[PDB]
């Protein structure tokens, strides 16, 4: 019966995961998991969100991270009377187990969702989260974009100290652009970068040819970590797994 969007690549896993995927008419920009979600609609970017391009879709419920912005845009749609959804934005491992109750709570299997909860803290509790004297770089490159560096406040940032490691860029928020300076002050032991950042860069050539980046204990060593854009910051179900490459690659850096 249900018509349902979801928006946020960590709410749309979590609701196919839920076995809803029959229902799901739509997604976001940032929902490419599971593959089957990929051949739905795609609504807009949940950072950049319109209501028509999601209220063409006819929903009777959306699913919506708390990360989605305009905020009126979701007012706009419950209005319109679709029942709509709110699931936790927090970047943290804890908070994944909020985001899964929500979707459980609102897809109305709170018994599916307390048995992916255990999965998920099983999984998560297997990881070695001893703090490791090594720091990191995050860098995420466009295609025509200067390449950026993560501050905190970020996913990123907060996936790094999960693993127990230090964010090499400091007193900053956000994103900022790399300059040579700033990322050789930053003196990162690993460079932490997405698949789409790497073929955005061509090969791992341009890669060290970063501003600054072989002039850091990183690019002396060409120690590189890549991972799947969603993965390593969706903060969803495929975090623990995320966490495990990150903390292997750290241990093995003794
Ligand atoms: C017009 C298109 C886009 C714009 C203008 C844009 C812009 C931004 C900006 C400015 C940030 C960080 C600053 C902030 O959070 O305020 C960000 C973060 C992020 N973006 Fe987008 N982006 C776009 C498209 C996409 C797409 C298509 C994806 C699909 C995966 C995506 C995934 C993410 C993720 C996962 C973060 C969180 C990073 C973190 O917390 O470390 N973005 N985006
Ligand atoms: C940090 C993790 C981020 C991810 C995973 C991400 C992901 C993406 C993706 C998949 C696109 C679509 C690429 C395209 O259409 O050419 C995009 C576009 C874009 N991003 Fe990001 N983004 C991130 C951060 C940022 C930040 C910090 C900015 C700050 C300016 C930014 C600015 C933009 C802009 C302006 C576009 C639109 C380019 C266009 O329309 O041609 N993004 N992003």
């Amino acid at each position: 019966a249900e018509r349902i969007v979801t928006i946020g690549g960590d709410v749309t896993e979590i609701a196919y995961a839920l076995g809803a995927g029959d229902e799901i008419v739509a997604r976001d920009s940032t929902s490419q998991q599971p593959q089957a979600a990929q051949k739905l609609p795609d609504v807009g970017y949940m950072r950049t969100l319109n209501a028509e391009g999601i209220l063409a879709m006819k929903p009777t419920m959306l699913l919506v991270s708390e990360l989605a912005q305009p905020s009126l845009v979701l007012t706009q749609i419950a209005s319109s009377g679709v029942n709509v959804v709110t699931v936790p934005g927090q970047t943290t491992p804890e908070s994944v187990a909020m985001k899964i109750n929500a979707v459980a709570t609102a897809l109305h299997q709170t018994e599916k969702g307390q048995k992916l909860i255990e999965d998920y803290q099983q999984r998560l509790a297997a990881v070695n989260k001893t703090p490791l004297p090594v720091k990191v770089l995050f860098v995420m490159s466009h295609g025509g974009l200067t390449p950026m560096a993560a501050g905190q406040n970020t996913a990123a940032d907060a996936m790094i100290r999960a693993a127990g490691g230090s964010n090499a860029m400091q007193g900053f928020s956000r994103y900022r652009p790399l300059s040579q300076e700033g990322v050789i002050a930053s003196a990162p032991d690993l460079l932490l970068i997405t698949t789409d950042g790497v073929k955005a860069l061509g090969s791992s050539e341009n890669i060290w040819k970063l501003p600054g980046m072989a002039l850091t204990p990183a690019g002396k060593h060409k120690r590189l970590l890549v991972v799947d854009d969603m993965a390593l910051l969706g903060f969803g179900l495929e975090t623990p797994q995320v966490l495990a490459q990150l903390r292997e690659k750290m241990e093995q850096m003794q």
